[PDB]
This record gives structure tokens, C-alpha cells and sequence, in this order.
């Protein structure tokens, strides 16, 4: 399970941007100069995106197992050469009983718009590849979202992002802090 994680979230993935996608039934097909794709609808996003044609979404893709399930935005309304937000990432690791850290960072944000799959998959690389996660068993370790408005989303680190909220957003303006406890 643990060797099945790193697997997944050691993918690749893909950051489409401002394109159409087209949904029928519970899918929404992309097509790039390059690959067509097709995100399935398995949460609250079933609610949001009309039947046919939508423009200006971004999508974050992982093929599962071409197909990827959730991760679709509006696009930004604006260009942002500049950031759109600058977080605190605060990853805690206790290399035993005897040492305790914390890494201290600043993680960009650059999307008016952003999915949980795009969180959850981007940090869990992230500790993948600076703080050895999925090197041991992650028993009770999570990531988590903090807003200004002190709502919050958790990420359990022993489990795979929930499928019903991989197409859930939040506005990537109002996150405030990241904090992860390996
Ligand atoms: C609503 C809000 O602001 N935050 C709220 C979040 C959030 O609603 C979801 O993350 C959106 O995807 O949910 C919290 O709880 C989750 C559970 O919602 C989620 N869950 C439950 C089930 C089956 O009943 N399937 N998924 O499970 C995770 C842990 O794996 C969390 O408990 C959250 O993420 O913290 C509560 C939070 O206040």
C-alpha cells in the first residue's frame, strides 16, 4: 500500500490551461495539440459543470490506474506574472523520539482557482522528494490546509485523496498556511 502510494503519487501530471472542455454524462473531455483526455465527475463537481461545452477551465491531470478523475478550474481571469499567494509551508518530521524538526517555506500560489487534487498531489510530491515520505510506513501523518477564514482541508498521508474530492476547489487568494506532521 505504502509502495502502491509512492507509485501513484511519483506520476507524472499535467497542468492544462485555459482550454474548453466538453462533458457528457459524467465526463469531461480534453483535447491538446497532444493528447485527448477525459476527467470524471465523481463529487460535487458532477454539480457545477453544464452538460457540453466549457470554456476557460484549467485542468490537473493524472492518469489513473488517458483518463484522470477531478482537478478541473475556472481559469484565472487575469494573467499573474506575479504570484496570486505566498504560503507558509511548515512540514514537522520527528526523527525519533529523541529529535524533532521543522522545515519552514514559502509555497506559491498561483491559482485564483485551485483544486484539492493540485494540492494534495504537488505536496505529497514534494515530501516525497525532499522528506523521504512513502520511505516508511506514514501511519497517521497528514497534510493541512488552513484558510484566512480558519476553514480547513486534511490530506491523510495513508490513503490516496478521496476520488468525491479531487474535483472540490477553494479559492487559492484565502489560503493562509500548510502545515504537514511526518
Ligand atoms: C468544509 C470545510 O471547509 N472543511 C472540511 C473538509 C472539506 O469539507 C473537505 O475536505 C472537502 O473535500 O472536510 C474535512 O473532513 C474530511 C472528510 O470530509 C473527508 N471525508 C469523509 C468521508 C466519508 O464520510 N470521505 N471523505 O475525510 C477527510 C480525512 O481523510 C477529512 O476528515 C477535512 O478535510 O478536514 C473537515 C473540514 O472541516
Amino acid at each position: 500500500a505504502t509502495q502502491d502510494l509512492s507509485e501513484y503519487y511519483n506520476r507524472p501530471y499535467f497542468d492544462l490551461r485555459n482550454l474548453s472542455g466538453y462533458r457528457e454524462g459524467n465526463t469531461v473531455t480534453f483535447i491538446n495539440h497532444y493528447q485527448q483526455t477525459d476527467v470524471k465527475l465523481e463529487g460535487k463537481d458532477k454539480d457545477k459543470i453544464k452538460d457540453g461545452n466549457n470554456e476557460n477551465l484549467d485542468v490537473f491531470v493524472v492518469r489513473e490506474g488517458n483518463n484522470s478523475i477531478g482537478g478541473i478550474t475556472k481559469t484565472n481571469r487575469t494573467q499573474h506574472i506575479d504570484t496570486v499567494q505566498n504560503v507558509n509551508l511548515l512540514v514537522s518530521k520527528s526523527t525519533g523520539q529523541h529529535t524533532t524538526s521543522v522545515t519552514s517555506t514559502n509555497y506559491s500560489i498561483y491559482k485564483e482557482e485551485i483544486s484539492l487534487k493540485e494540492l494534495d498531489f504537488k505536496l505529497r510530491k514534494h515530501l516525497i522528494d525532499k522528506h523521504d515520505l512513502y520511505k516508511t510506513e506514514p501511519k497517521d501523518s497528514k497534510i493541512r490546509v488552513t484558510m484566512k477564514n480558519g476553514d480547513f482541508y486534511t490530506f491523510e498521508l495513508n490513503k490516496k485523496l478521496q476520488t468525491h474530492r479531487m474535483g472540490d476547489v477553494i479559492d487559492g487568494r484565502n489560503i493562509e498556511k500548510i502545515e504537514v506532521n511526518l
